[PDB]
């Protein structure tokens, strides 16, 4: 139960408010009540408390709550304007992709594809796991983050281990493994 709701809020908080009729605002809140009505026309038994400890309970920091508005931290495909804390000390960076990407991206870099940035991970497992939910020969890719600033392209911190940036240009990934 928890997962279901917990992905429809994915849906509803990165890609498609505007089904559920809720216009999120320029950092990408909603209310709380606005989610939880939304959420309640398909998941009836859904409540205020109920989306809270999904909130709480999150293992990668999916959400935030400030007051009585709820955001996703990343992952969006609209225009968000984040205030995350910039990550000025990691010295690599992970992204995990099917072995089938590799040609392009050793190309182009990684691009932010439907979502408004690119998303790399502090963490191997982390960036592996997501690598793995899109097809099954996963390369581990390693970022220079220090090439990353030197291009300007800041990185920042959007989950516990989830990083942003703009792009990764081909230059900055060091290894493919």
């Amino acid at each position: 139960e928890r997962k279901r709701v917990s992905k429809l809020m994915a849906y509803i908080l990165r890609h498609s408010p505007e089904e559920f009729g809720l216009r999120p605002d320029v950092e990408g809140f909603v209310s709380l009540n606005e989610l939880v009505n939304a959420l309640k026309t398909v998941y009836p038994e859904v409540t205020e408390e109920f989306v809270r400890e999904i909130v709480e309970n999150d293992p990668k920091g999916r959400y935030e709550i400030r007051g009585d508005r709820i955001r996703a931290r990343y992952g969006h495909s609209f225009p968000v304007s984040l205030d995350h804390e910039e990550d000025t000390e990691s010295r690599f960076l992970y992204h995990g992709t099917p072995r089938r990407n590799l040609p392009s991206i050793l190309k182009e870099g990684l691009k932010p594809m439907k979502r408004q940035y690119v998303h790399v991970s502090t963490d191997k497992i982390e960036a592996l796991e997501t690598g793995r939910r899109h097809g099954r020969e996963v390369v581990l890719l390693v970022i220079d983050a220090e090439c990353l600033r030197k291009r300007g392209f800041k990185i920042y911190k959007a989950g516990k281990n989830v990083r942003i940036v703009e792009r990764v240009p081909p230059d900055c990934i060091t290894l493919a493994v």
